[PDB]
């Protein structure tokens, strides 16, 4: 024991973290956990990134194979792309993608709106536009409501695996994390391959486990093969 | 936006809903992990499966060896096989296990009575049993009431590792997963061998860490060598 | 189905069991992964193992690494060593770390006061002192009370990986896991390395990601190269 | 301290080359005997070879 420094909670910080509390407690939060390979996606980066780029005018990411892969999973599941209003299930026929963005003073998450209008090069400038207005935080009321799905990536700090938290009215948030060189079994063969955990947290109550694991590992099947988009299998 | 179809819930799944949400919110709900590897149970099935079937008219599972190992960590962690009665703690000294069986309307979860009195093969039976019921949805209200703790198998999704909910007035859960294919040490040496994840959630109420690690631990001890069942270690 | 053994709570376990779920329902507990080769203080113990007890008159542990690692990281992270008093948030300027010891009766938790001023040999008296008198049953309420962070060990059971319950009014909670010989990628090329999970509980009212994130990756890089404390680097 | 040269030096009964440095340590001997003038020496080259015993205090 020594000494105590007490600093009140701002408006903002105080409502974030009863928003936090009123999620969890009125939420049946749950996380189920896959892994994918990335170097499927990565090679893809590697080899078109140039062309990509010179034909588009902006570089392509990992973000615009993640939001793809998110929207045709939501189109499966369309449990998961759904709310709770109070007596209500509300049933989204859209496509409104929440996505954290980091800026030095909180962390916010922007909304994606009609993704499923979007090619791959449309949606990384949109993510670009939105994560410029956040770094210097000129970012709207109008951009910030809604959502009907969160993506969250703490990979760019290194974590391997967490339980990511449900931003409410949205049922469920897909957890990206680090790309780390791990041995995986490849045709009965030790191969190095670039893994990543996937987490997806959903509420237990509109959410039930063959839906949510079942959403997760379609995420898993398109990242590995961006090409079964186009063959939708 | 586009269009959203609203449609309200019943007195069930309203009720379902808020049942599920005061489980969650009135117990301490934790999660510990293992890892068992499945190469012993997967080589008894390959040698014995055809012995087995014809001597008892039943095909030999992994269910019945699940069910086996379940049964004795419940024996030697008696704590797991309570509820909490408000301000009392009922200690049930018959062994009711819950069984998730997989069904095209959602999960349902049959309870096995007195499984402490049941060989390999009575298991097996009275799963299959409880598991056409399920299917065809022929199953009784006796056949779903009480259940001293859960088994769920989310592996039959292709689920790596979540989180399992409790089923109260059930005190843990034991969550099953995919089978995967994973680089393992074996004296000093990397061979691949068929590893699946183990998750048990329990309630921190009644069950405190030295318990429900150690429970996870007899699971994982039992079933990389069914012949401990027999010497009892 | 037979008989059931009921048995009350006296006002011991009563207001234990209220206290954990007032712990659960008034914090926005999440958790964050991840992993740690520790073969660098193993080769430290079996090394300077003997030449550490001569001089000291006590074993070298693992535990002191632990704390020493955590103090440093409380150090570089300050909203995990941290309080939130309703509307303030509490900020200690000394480091008080609670330390789960393993005792018959129950698990009980005392404080290692002012850390940041003890030597390795220190540390692993203090924490012997502490573990004798919980076995012992002679641990003072002096000892009990306070604590700006937990560290758990719940590997001496032999847990792969779980979600550790934070210990309120404390923000965090560090978990400890087994030691497991397995294969990891190492300049491209598989070598088999003790490894062990680390899990950190956080609250994520007053924790937001890239603290809790960095928080854990800080003691994966200081257990990794214990050199590291010395250099503060 | 002197400068720091590559030499051959014996290691687990291979001959290997390290980056080797000569200490020398000058004393009054009116008040440091042998004992402790090579002793105090002998602490300074095992915690120049391991830094690591500096936090372990060995
Ligand atoms: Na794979
Ligand atoms: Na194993
Ligand atoms: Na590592």
């Amino acid at each position: 024991a020594r000494s105590e420094k007490r600093v009140p909670m701002t408006r903002l910080r105080k409502r974030v973290a009863e928003r936090l509390l009123e999620a969890k407690n009125s939420t049946a939060m749950l996380t189920t956990f896959n892994e994918v390979n990335m170097k499927p996606i990565m090679d893809l980066r590697k080899q078109y990134g140039e062309a990509f780029e010179k034909r588009h005018g902006i570089r392509l990411g990992f973000m615009s194979f993640y939001v793809k892969a998110v929207v045709e999973a939501l189109k499966r599941y369309p449990e998961v792309n759904a709310s709770i209003d109070g007596d209500d299930v509300v049933y989204h026929n859209y496509f409104d993608v929440s996505m954290a963005v980091s800026t030095p003073r909180g962390l916010v998450t922007p909304v994606l709106r009609d993704v499923d209008t979007l090619g791959m090069a449309d949606i990384e400038k949109k993510i670009k536009e939105l994560a410029v207005k956040g770094r210097d935080g000129k970012l709207t009321v109008e951009d910030l409501t809604g959502g009907n799905f969160t993506i969250t990536n703490g990979g760019v700090f290194g974590s391997l695996m967490s339980t990511p938290i449900i931003n409410p009215p949205q049922s469920a948030i897909l957890g990206m994390h680090a790309i780390k060189d791990r041995p995986m079994a490849v045709n009965g063969q030790v191969e190095i391959l670039p893994m990543m955990y996937l987490a997806l947290s959903y509420d237990h109550r509109l959410i039930d486990g063959r839906e949510s694991v079942g959403f997760l590992v379609t995420i898993k099947e398109l990242l590995e093969d961006p090409t079964r988009l186009l063959l939708d299998v």
